[PDB]
């Protein structure tokens, strides 16, 4: 397991040591998660979510689950190879046959995913990639006779379409399209859904550049009694060229080749959805050639490059370097650039994902604030979701009243303003969700902060309704009286940040109003939530305070601690209680758990969070997004070593036991690693394998502004590093407001205070304030 | 393939010749479809539908689809057998290993399902059955060393639980319960669903009578790299006794036995859902013993016996005899006794399924009329569904306005009144769905018939809204103007039957009102629907008449023909046009198609029916329920040979090509055999394998009253047979109004008219009118 191609890829060389590991790709309209053994999950937008490769049964509407189980007929991307001289077979990448291989590489790439495998002296290369703007998978297969004698082979792509629909499904070979076309009608019953579903891409295509010897479109006939392990159609000399008539369809082709010693051949295919044959052919003409593949690859590299971000690092930790330089920025960029491929992002996701873009393409951030605030309610309250398309609707959790949505506005805007200095966004005029009222961004923000001050009970604590940041914490306040400890403390943080902005803008009454606000809230928190060694989590509708030392499950939550540090409820006296409480009850080798001990049964004044399996998701996992709010809190009070230790725990490896236990390639941060570390040690640390998470925008922020300490201010670039003490030297390159800063950090026993040199001469203070677009500056930072 | 055990069972001796074939069982709260290879689909009521054995992914809410595809990890019921001396393995019944077997029997039973298999000299017996009233599967395994030497075996039940839930799933071995308990929390998000789901049976148990050597509850660890074909846990000496912690759970046990020459051992298990361990143990104590199995089997036999029905036959066709005597009555009884295990049966299903019970347990019929009519709307209109439980709701198609619901009332009541003579039901007082109005059944019926007369347009034709009997015919009248040809003619039938009842009850104005009604409708049909050689199907919202000779797809529908014969729109002149049109365009070797040619693309003034795959379900399949309305129509005009031919086509076999093509065991009539006979001959005749269908109550009625001609009247039993001419003799035994009639039929060239003898002396007329409860009468019926 290691980086290759100068960081462009990361290679895993066993199909069994880490069998859940995967990587992803995306583009403007789709995403695909590819498992190391050949399984895959693909979703596209049209404009709502859909799939073209289906399960063999009628599946629920869903993308993936955490810790997704795969199974033999799970959708996947495979090539069977048959020795026509011996009848022996194997499959690439490893499933479905699972033969002994002589060689195996799975390569996660920034811009592609690929495998190299060998068996029976035949060398197989498989490469997947996507164009920027169309929904289609670009597949490249290379087969090489690696021996001294000719070899006769039958080569079979197997791209199973699955059970498409109970109403109508079929498939046939189309000579005109040049491959297989499966077709269905998405089930429905209401006449309105006919009109709504009319432009669905209900065909799935698998198209060949090179005409094959034969094909099979009927899944059962492909398998016969041999099943996937040894399909009958492959035991025969030739595929039988069957179709599917209200039978489960499949995409199987056959090439028969005699290959000379050392001879290699290449075959191209495309796979995806289409409205009709005409669209499949349009895509074929556009992509299915050496030239279409090359042009797509180079447009796609350029897209990834445009999102490369603002920080390259060179530290003594080569695993961190590789992760931060090569993998983190693409994962941030995915979130803000396509908003997790939903037409109704959760508001807090929209805002936090876009916060991350401040460091990548800040104009997308700016647009995101304008778009979100145009959907603010006239009361100042923000909706649970942001609609990205006319006609979309709030779905799933966005229909369940949660109360924290306004908080994110000044919290995330702060990052934007520090990075860009675009205080002028505050003067942009935007409407509200209803009414004829158009007001500046700044007036919107004021009304959001007033909303949060009004949405509090007689004690001055924030109402929780059916949840706050913790989506399934739904029964604390469902009767209309319960309050959140996390929301209270986070509200005080928000109010303090926004009061700073008001002061910076000469809005001095506002600055006072909101600072007073924050003091009131923190007082109420200190009176009603503080539990003696840590802050509690909320007070239920019936007046019980939970997240306290009296509770046997859910005894401490991370979030109220992190956010009391930030918002100022935690003073100098309280902070060391927090740190030790968190370390004793929540820290693990895989990072910090969000609550503990995990709940093992329903507690119905807290609610659905407590019914999740203990140590999964919000029920006490190492939930990385909560972990990173703690990291950030630690950085805000100079707890440099603690912060770095806990941040570095998010990245698996290089320890081999760690790698195997988490079962993840280190090419993304998952939403969680399994918690309940004390209750269930066997599974603890296991990765969810979910690449969708708002964690990464905060991780990137922590590195840039906190660890490396290269943070923007209205004066310029502020140098305030918090490197771990083990590093004798490190470098970073920072792109900032159109300039580049080559930074060298070095520990020196000759000094008492940090000393900063700019282009060799020493500065006073810690701000670089003469910044010209296009220039490069040498910074030397000497540290005690 | 043939009947065994004196008709108690039917045996199939290949696992591959008919791999979709199955049988079912049910009880008061559940049903299970068992496939010949070991796959199964089970549903239970609690009080809504649920499952305990899940797919390996997140499946949609559904029972089964037509022509259900199975796949390797589909839920199933399996036993692996390992030769500990050689490492060789096989599985019962055939999946998952698919080894060569020395012997194979699949036995569909009336009261159980079982297999006998042999391989490696070991003889395996497997038997499934259910008790009458609890949700639990009773499993009995027998293993016999069939050789001369001792043999060492490892024996592994494999009952996979599947992927239960993304929120929470697990499993472990429980010594106290005596087996494996998988556990989950059904996913939800709304607080109201917590309260609604609180008593769900979210545990699945697999409990052993005999303590095993080891177990495995983690599915992945069971399989390892060997997969289902050759699981790793079975290659080992002993199972590793793992659990499942937010991993997909499984039920695997291991018994290790040395068996003497000829020695057999028996192992018992139960499998099912439970709320908690306490319920699993309650079921264990009740059932898991030789004595619990025996008591359950004998209570279950008694339940099936109580539904045996009123007709045993002995004809020259031994396939018909077996089907009618042994299989048909249980399938009728299932429908009315549990109403297809939905809490909101479609109204037309409720009424027609219960009609069938007239011949089985007529008091359930009577209750069904009372229950249905208590939910009639004050306008006289009937709702789309009948609610069988306080709090249930209309679901799926029952939310989409269909208009035919009232029609079934007099159509099906006629059967009830002829069979039982219970005209006194008509005087029972029942409420309506809303209001304080309580009226007699008879007044309700009048208001239903008036409803049907009012629900017609200016031309006097019935509005279709979003459908009639054809559930997905949703776009003929969705704008509020379209009308049905089928509903018009069926309304006239209904009105005529009900006018007869009114006359029989001295309600003479009503009798006139409704007879006039029927004449008006038939006139309008003859003016606007008749198309010259057959009756059209409807007139769209924009005034187009479809189901005509001008249409290239959907050129003729069966239903308007059948029902014009019944209701009298078709006169003596028109009837022979119908017969020839139906025979030329609709008849097939597998029976009569409901429409043709099948639709191959959306036609959006007809609607969703046209998007189903051509020859599946309502889009031109041999849809048996439509076929049987034709059969019944044919009988009502003395077309004896045509009627019998088409009825006999519903029963597959004995022709071998027929059997293999339809792919069904002849132990039930499916809802459809594939149509589009001319467009897609390769698949035509394929069985849906769906045992839920309102067909069978009409088939039973046709046999009893039509073919065998033993029909009730207010005078007694009317002898009016329509035997096919090939039969030289036949017998039937008819139970009727508490008496038995041993009937012998014989063709005699000595007579001009039918002659009937009762206890050897000749009667005049054709009615037996002296009927004493408990008596047996000899009837001899001589025919020309
Ligand atoms: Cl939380
Ligand atoms: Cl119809």
């Amino acid at each position: 397991l290691k980086a290759i191609n100068n960081g462009e890829r990361y290679q895993l060389t066993s199909p069994t040591a880490m069998p859940q590991s995967a990587s992803f790709l995306w583009n403007k309209k789709m995403m695909i998660q590819v498992n190391c053994r050949g399984y895959a999950v693909a979703q596209f937008m049209q404009p709502e979510p859909a799939k073209y490769a289906y399960a063999p049964n009628l599946e629920a509407k869903t993308f993936m689950q955490p810790e997704q189980p795969y199974y033999a007929h799970h959708p996947g991307r495979f090539f069977y190879i048959k020795d026509e001289e011996t009848g022996e077979i194997f499959s690439a990448p490893y499933e479905p046959v699972r033969s002994q291989l002589n060689n195996f590489s799975f390569n996660a790439g920034k811009s592609d995913i690929s495998w190299h495998i060998a068996a029976l002296g035949i060398e197989v290369e498989l490469c997947l990639s996507l164009p920027v703007d169309d929904v289609v998978e670009l597949w490249e297969l290379k087969i090489k006779n690696g021996g001294a004698q000719p070899r006769k082979l039958s080569i079979y792509p197997y791209f199973p379409v699955g059970y498409m629909s109970w109403m109508n499904q079929s498939g046939d070979y189309s000579q005109t399209a040049g491959g297989i076309i499966a077709s269905c009608v998405t089930p429905y019953q209401k006449v309105a859904d006919y009109f709504k579903n009319k432009d669905f891409k209900d065909k799935t295509f698998f198209l060949h550049e090179t005409a094959p010897a034969a094909w099979e479109v009927n899944q059962k006939n492909f398998e016969g009694e041999g099943g996937l392990h040894n399909p009958n159609a492959i035991q025969q000399e030739t595929l039988g060229c069957g179709n599917a008539l209200y039978e489960t369809p499949t995409a199987v082709l056959q090439y028969r080749r005699e290959l000379a010693a050392q001879e290699q051949q290449t075959f191209r295919f495309i796979f995806g959805p289409a409205f009709d044959e005409s669209e499949a052919i349009a895509l074929r003409n556009k992509y299915l050639s050496a030239e279409g593949f090359a042009k797509a690859k180079s447009e796609y590299q350029t897209y990834i490059t445009s999102g490369k971000g603002c920080l390259q690092i060179n530290t003594p930790d080569p695993e961190l370097n590789n992760f931060v330089n090569h993998w983190l920025p693409r994962q941030v960029f995915y979130h803000g650039d396509v908003n997790r491929l939903t037409t109704d992002p959760q508001t807090r996701n929209y805002i936090q994902d876009n916060m991350g873009m401040s460091y990548i393409k800040p104009n997308i951030t700016r647009q995101a604030f304008l778009h979100a605030l145009s959907q603010q309610e006239e009361s100042g309250a923000m909706p649970d979701g942001i609609l990205l398309l006319e006609g979309a609707e709030l779905k799933y959790i966005n229909q369940i009243p949660h109360t924290d949505h306004c908080v994110w506005l000044p919290v995330c805007m702060q990052a934007y303003l520090d990075e860009t200095n675009d205080y002028a966004l505050l003067d942009e005029i935007v409407p509200y969700a209803s009414g004829e009222k158009r007001e500046t961004v700044e007036q919107h923000m004021h009304h959001a902060m007033r909303w949060l001050l009004q949405a509090r009970d007689e004690r001055g604590l924030s109402f929780i309704a059916q949840g706050d940041w913790c989506d399934p914490m739904n029964m604390v306040g469902y009767k209309g009286k319960g309050v959140s400890g996390w929301l209270s403390v986070a509200t005080a943080y928000a109010l303090n940040l926004w009061a700073d902005v008001c002061e910076q803008r000469q809005q001095n009454s506002c600055a006072n109003e909101f600072r007073q606000g924050a003091k009131d809230i923190n007082a109420a928190v200190n009176k009603h939530i503080w539990d003696g060694e840590w802050f509690g989590r909320g007070i239920t509708d019936d007046g019980v305070l939970f997240g306290t030392s009296k509770d046997k499950e859910g005894r401490i939550f991370l979030n109220p601690q992190s956010w009391a540090i930030l918002g100022g409820a935690a003073d100098e006296q309280k902070i060391p209680c927090l740190l030790d409480a968190v370390e004793q009850q929540l820290e693990t080798p895989y990072g910090v758990m969000m609550l503990a001990p995990a709940f093992t049964a329903m507690r119905d004044d807290v609610g659905r969070v407590t019914q999740k399996f203990p140590g999964s998701a919000e029920n006490g996992s190492v939930y990385n997004h909560a972990a990173v709010f703690y990291i950030f809190s630690l950085l805000s009070i100079g707890e440099s070593e603690r912060a770095y230790k806990l941040l570095r725990q998010m990245l698996p490896g290089p320890d081999e036991a760690d790698l195997l236990q988490r079962g993840q390639l280190p090419v993304f941060i998952p939403n969680y690693y399994r918690g309940a570390y004390y209750q269930h040690p066997r599974t603890a640390g296991r990765s969810s394998q979910l690449f969708n998470t708002g964690t990464v925008s905060w991780v990137y922020r922590c590195l840039i502004e906190g660890v490396f300490g290269l943070k923007g201010s209205p004066q310029g670039l502020v140098v305030q590093p918090q490197l771990p003490v083990a590093w004798q030297t490190a470098e970073a390159v920072r792109e900032f407001r159109g300039a580049t800063f080559n930074v060298s950090y070095r520990k020196s026993s000759d000094i008492k205070e940090m000393e900063i040199q700019l282009n060799e001469s020493v500065i006073s203070g810690n701000t670089i304030s003469d910044i010209t677009a296009g220039a490069t500056y040498q910074l030397t930072v000497l540290l005690p």
